[PDB]
């Protein structure tokens, strides 16, 4: 059962839901996990969701080695993880376990692309990454070892890889809002924020209410001509001139599955999205055995997989019924159908939604499709509900004054700003010292969908004329 | 282009194969490798179809960590990879990079194992896999970072346990032979060559013509209960008594690409059979609109299709690009074929040139690919039965290996002959070594007279030998 309340004792809720739920075991080595399956299918879903989206955009997929030599990765960290020696014997050079895949893709790029025929160059891996992360590991959100996609690609002008920065961004805001039933905003990265090796970054964030804080969601990069200039990626153009190329990246890891858990999860347990469910639908046979009620449960459990539905009986002997509905709604199965003797001789099911607990009576025949519209409900209503605590937990501010009052109400703000990269560092300070006081604030994203802004408006921190509106907050 | 010839330098011919296919790039870090697209989505396939088919079964899958601390690998090897520093700190204890997860596994097994109502237990996974190896690396089928597939499982008795040792290792069978059309001998490992923390270990063995060399396709084996002891993985029976676990394991890896490789290839390059192959049929322009038509009438049929309408590069460039990467089909089109209102078409396995209507194609195309496939394999497992041969006494051996041959030879099982066998073929190769390959579970009948062919003492069973990966 799970029992620290969600709102008041949020860190405790997390890895009791975790926990009890089945979808991680601890592990000796700090920052690390077990994916148990109730965890991993999750992860398979998305990933042949986003995996099946960029094969229609023509991305392929590799597998770049884990390793990469000291001399090739610093070319140009105190996260990255060595290898001295294997068994008894000392290596001639440390080599270093892939905390990202640049110093490995790229110079072999360099190597691919010799022409503009050779253009665009789309590639993705999925693989583990290692960084030996300095802040408190988090499950999913936070770990030493996580999974990703990391895509990598090189283009002849910069319009179509921004174009495909675009499209892969509008794939992430798929992935947590269309998979996870996660809402996002899209949003460019400041000068402080962004990816250091490149020209222009994009993001997905969200926001986690019972904390306050946003999140990066995932991440894709204009990266510009410059790891061209470093790595000397060139073609020949059509003039047979000599040219770099264009370069985007873009990653989405295991953190999604955490952001889904933390958004939709309540004070039973989990709740996962229909679309991601590893059961979308638990058979409760009520049985404190005849064959008659499993005899109907196996038939019910073949109509529904006739619909593509997926379904598990839980047929076991020794625990109650009641135990049994507890046991699912810790692992958030978006939906439970009863079946007892009542049931049997009447030729309905009880089905009871595990999102706001409502219980319908359903015949047998209208099963399947009665169902179907339950998880589109389900899913859609999981969504618009969190797409309410966010903007309820986005305050529109005008000064700096506003900015504390607003943090300690555990809300984001959203402000109008000169985006001096100078001033973004001032205001970390001001905002650290301020919290120790009574912790740092910093920019999240500027956001696509901008409110509006009347002619004369002033940052909210220097008075200057103001650019944009920026979205700040406390962050992971 | 390839120029090498499979038949009179092999090394030489896979490197330029698996180069000039783009499946392949070298790497700064020795035994390591980057798989291109090319050969990164036959490994798709493959495990798309391995990965459903466990489904079925119902084995679910997980990720354990890649790191396991020192105390608990090295618990009861020079291959394993040790991490000891993150930046210029060093750790507190030194990590390895999981060359194997039965030491991660298996403590969260005995955990989650308290009762019957717990069993089967049955859980893969996919990931990389480290070991230094100290072999000659080659790409695909021995490298030091592999990918890979590990089974684990656990049950109440053994008959379950062994039952799915077998359901396992006939979906390796079909692996290869129905994926990849590389055929396959399923057998028993000899005492000497079994994993040495299971009961039994069985296995497919596959054979390279061109070297004489048998290679372990992939293994699944019957734990027992010693890891059961020796994790603690308990559980309470139905009459509430602690009975320990019967355990399995299998795995398969990127090898099989490799085998796949070196056995349907030839002096032009890959040839990839169409149950594994991203493009079957390439569509060449030599009419645009009709190359797009025919792309959208074959899909219906779920034939996978590309166009190369690429205008940088010529029609010759093309036919000997696609074939270099072994596509099965290539399907050409002129203004001479436009209005005869048909299709040249050429296999890659034969050069078989066919003309075909529009309107035939999709049926046509299909019952050529059925045909590649089901040749390709046919081939492969003539090749291989005339690479074993049936012999009665040690003085057949060494002219068989010189020969390039395996041999099936009747054998008393004693695990100290092994040993002897080896060491002495080494000695006479050097004047190499031959081991057990497997114990086949297709044995031939075994007449009662008969006698082990290296120590004279009565036979047990026909023992495949020969060289080896
Ligand atoms: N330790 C981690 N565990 C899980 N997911 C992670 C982790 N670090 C980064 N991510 C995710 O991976 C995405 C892309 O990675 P990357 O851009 O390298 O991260 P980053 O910029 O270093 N984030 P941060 O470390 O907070 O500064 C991020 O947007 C995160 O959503
Ligand atoms: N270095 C490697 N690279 C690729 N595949 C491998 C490698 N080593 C083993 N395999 C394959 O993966 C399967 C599972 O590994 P495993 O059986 O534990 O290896 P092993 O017993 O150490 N083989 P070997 O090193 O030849 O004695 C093996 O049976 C091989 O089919
Ligand atoms: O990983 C990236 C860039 C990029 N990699 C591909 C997808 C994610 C995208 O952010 C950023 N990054 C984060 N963290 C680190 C590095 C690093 O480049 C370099 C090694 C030190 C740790
Ligand atoms: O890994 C196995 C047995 C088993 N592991 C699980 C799946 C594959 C199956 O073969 C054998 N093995 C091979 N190589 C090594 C180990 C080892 O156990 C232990 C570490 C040293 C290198
Ligand atoms: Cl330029
Ligand atoms: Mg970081
Ligand atoms: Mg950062
Ligand atoms: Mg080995
Ligand atoms: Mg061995």
């Amino acid at each position: 059962m799970v029992t620290a309340k969600k709102d008041e004792n949020f860190s405790e809720w997390y890895t009791q839901a975790i926990v009890r739920s089945e979808m991680i075991e601890y592990y000796d080595i700090s920052g690390c996990y077990i994916m148990r399956p109730w965890a991993f299918h999750i992860w398979e879903k998305v990933q042949r969701f986003f995996d099946d989206e960029i094969k229609k955009m023509g991305v392929e997929n590799s597998y770049f080695p884990m390793f990469v030599s000291r001399h090739k990765l610093e070319k140009e960290s105190p996260e990255v993880a060595w290898v001295t020696h294997y068994g008894d014997s000392p290596l001639p050079e440390k080599i270093a376990i892939r905390p990202t895949s640049e110093t490995i893709m790229y110079p072999a790029y360099a190597k691919w692309i010799r022409s503009h025929r050779d253009l665009p160059l789309k590639l993705n891996q999925w693989c583990s990454v290692v960084r030996w992360e300095f802040k408190q590991p988090t499950p999913f959100l936070r770990t030493r070892e996580f999974l990703w996609q990391e895509g990598h690609t090189a283009h002849a002008t910069e319009e179509e890889a921004w174009e495909l920065v675009l499209d892969i961004l509008e794939l992430y805001r798929r992935w947590y809002e269309e998979c996870l039933a996660v809402p996002v905003i899209k949003g460019e990265k400041s000068e402080g924020e962004k990816f250091a090796g490149g020209k222009k970054t994009t993001t997905v964030e969200a926001f986690i209410p019972e904390n306050g804080r946003g999140i990066q969601a995932a991440t894709s990069h204009l990266l510009g001509t410059n790891f061209a200039k470093m790595f000397e990626i060139e073609f020949e153009d059509e003039e047979g001139h000599k040219r770099l190329v264009h370069q985007t990246s873009w990653g989405c890891t295991t953190r999604s599955l955490g952001v889904m858990i933390m958004t939709h999860g309540d004070d039973k347990g989990l709740v996962i999205p229909p679309r991601v469910a590893s059961v979308q639908v638990v058979i409760i046979p009520i049985l404190f055995n005849t064959g008659e009620i499993l005899g109907k449960c196996r038939e019910l459990k073949t109509m529904l997989e006739k619909a593509d539905i997926r379904v598990r009986i839980d047929d076991r002997s020794n625990y109650t019924p009641g135990w049994k509905y507890n046991h699912w709604e810790v692992k958030g199965v978006p939906l439970r159908l009863e079946l007892g003797p009542k049931d049997l001789a009447k030729g309905t099911a009880r089905v009871v939604r595990r999102d706001t607990g409502e219980a319908y009576q359903i015949s047998w025949a209208d099963l399947a499709p009665k169902l179907l519209e339950l998880m589109e409900g389900i899913q859609r209503s999981l969504f618009e509900k969190a797409k309410a605590r966010l903007h309820e937990g986005i305050e529109k501010i005008s000064t700096f004054d506003e900015v504390m009052p607003a943090l300690n109400r555990k809300h984001l703000v959203l402000a109008p700003w000169c985006e001096d990269p100078e001033s973004e560092e001032q205001i970390k300070k001001e905002t650290q010292k301020l919290s120790e006081i009574q912790g740092a604030m910093k920019t999240l994203c500027i956001p696509f969908d901008q409110p509006p802004m009347p002619e004369g408006t002033k940052c909210f921190y220097t008075g200057k004329p103001a650019k944009r509106w920026t979205l700040w907050g406390r962050s992971y």
